[PDB]
């Protein structure tokens, strides 16, 4: 489904954002958000290189994997605990495992990725951060302002 | 998620970072993600090679608190006065980020809103029909991004 | 151009437009204006359908018309003056051409149509009402509230 | 144009007022314009129908002003409870417009562009992923419309 008004208007807030990042200014606390975990991911996978090669036939999750087999994977990552720097790795294994679906030509996982991401972060990840001082603790500790 | 503008969804954050992930990758969550990445990195160019061109923007386009969008629109009309192209684009977005980061600077925040709104209205209104009539944004795309 | 995460912010806001305003309610000035010229657009047709029998070989605007050939079309519309009535005929007028656009099967001069008829509104008809009382005006004479 | 929440586009209420003639006449401005007006349609029918359920919502759905987003998607849950369908997902909007509506009342205008906000984050949570899986809103389109 598309919707033309407001593409217009969402190229505006996007490159609004862009700019007023660059400056340490935020156009809301989501685009805050987005920027710190943008970053905190760049500099989680300069660091961390070695762990993304050959993530498919590792993390065993396919376009016909149910959310509960999802589920326990990331719950591997977490198995010690949950704290900010899982939670960017979190991010950057998606990321990276996205790419490579799209490298084996399996992007239709990229979305199935997308949706079982935000569904773990709404029901594991936003309420542990909610008792640890927010997503604007996120901002401080990741983020440029 | 975090509060947006019109929502707080975590989809849309976590959204925001697979489509960056992808984008440095030569990769697109999709076409619009496409077009927002290459008119960022066409405004950074823009700004860095027109550099000079960027003080005091609030003075010599007139855009104050109060400011109404028929001044607004009046001033913009004078950049487009020997027609639309893809560069006076470019332009426009990158003046008007460079607005707001202007107006945050000068604890004007509350120009920010209105300066996005104002350039939604104007591009709607005023650019629209020559992008349509021109490929679309999949075009500025190709012979940008 | 699509976008997708708006889209379903897009849907919510319309629906809601649409049930706020069967109780005279009004998401905001725009959506007053909108349900407002619906209601006079209906109300025009029902008395003046005579008018609308094929209004394409009348008119004299194709595809390749110029805006400046559509600009003294429409004129001839408001050849002794501007009122609110004539500006709901202008509407009326344009809705009419699209439909019977798509019925001869040139779909592509729907959105000349739509483009030519907001440069005319921003122009020539927007600056009268803004003379005459603005656009609360006109929700009082049309619509439900 | 008139004001509204994100831009005040003259276009934007030419394109509204076409795409409503358009659909008169079994047309579509396009496929988001089509979606939004069987949307509509299947909102006023479950309204009428199971009018009976639409009284002291704001109550029985315990939405007030400073109610926060956790708790509506802890109310809203019960409602899919058994799971999602476009049934269900009628119901969802119909509930979000009745609660709207019951906030003007009762001088709560202010709880309805949260309750927008609130549709549009549970929506693209929740429920965006079996849309997707289940056709889109094409689907619904073709068989509601
Ligand atoms: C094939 C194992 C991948 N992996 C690693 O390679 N880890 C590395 C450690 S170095 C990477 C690292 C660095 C810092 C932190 Br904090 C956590 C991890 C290793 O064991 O050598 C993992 O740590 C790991 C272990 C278990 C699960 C996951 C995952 C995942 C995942 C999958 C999909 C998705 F959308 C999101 C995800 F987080 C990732
Ligand atoms: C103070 C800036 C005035 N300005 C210039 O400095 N132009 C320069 C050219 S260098 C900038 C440039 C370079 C390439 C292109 Br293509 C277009 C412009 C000059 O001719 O010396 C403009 O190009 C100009 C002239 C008239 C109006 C505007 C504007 C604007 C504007 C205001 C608000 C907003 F949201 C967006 C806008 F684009 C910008
Ligand atoms: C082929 C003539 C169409 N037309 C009529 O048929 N008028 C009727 C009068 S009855 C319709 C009417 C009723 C009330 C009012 Br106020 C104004 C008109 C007639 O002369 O019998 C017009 O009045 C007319 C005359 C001149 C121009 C136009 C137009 C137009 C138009 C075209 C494109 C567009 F996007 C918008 C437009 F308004 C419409
Ligand atoms: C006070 C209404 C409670 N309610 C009912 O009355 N259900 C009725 C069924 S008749 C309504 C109906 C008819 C068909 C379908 Br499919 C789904 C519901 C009943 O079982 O007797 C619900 O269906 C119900 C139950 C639980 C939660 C909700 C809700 C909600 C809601 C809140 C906010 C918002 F923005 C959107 C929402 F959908 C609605």
């Amino acid at each position: 489904l598309g919707s033309m008004s407001q593409s217009n208007r969402e190229l505006v807030v996007d490159f609004l954002s862009y700019k007023l990042s660059q400056k340490g200014y935020s156009w809301s606390q989501m685009a805050a958000v987005k920027q710190a975990l943008r970053e905190a991911g760049d500099e989680f996978e300069l660091r961390y290189r070695r762990a993304f090669s050959d993530l498919t036939s590792q993390l065993h999750i396919t376009p016909g994997t149910a959310y509960q087999s999802f589920e326990q994977v990331v719950n591997e990552l977490f198995r010690d605990g949950v704290n900010w720097g899982r939670i960017v790795a979190f991010f950057s294994f998606g990321g990276a495992l996205c790419v490579e679906s799209v490298d084996k030509e399996m992007q239709v996982l990229v979305s199935r990725i997308a949706a079982w991401m935000a569904t773990y972060l709404n029901d594991h990840l936003e309420p542990w951060i909610q008792e640890n001082g927010g997503w604007d603790t996120f901002v401080e500790l990741y983020g440029n302002n």
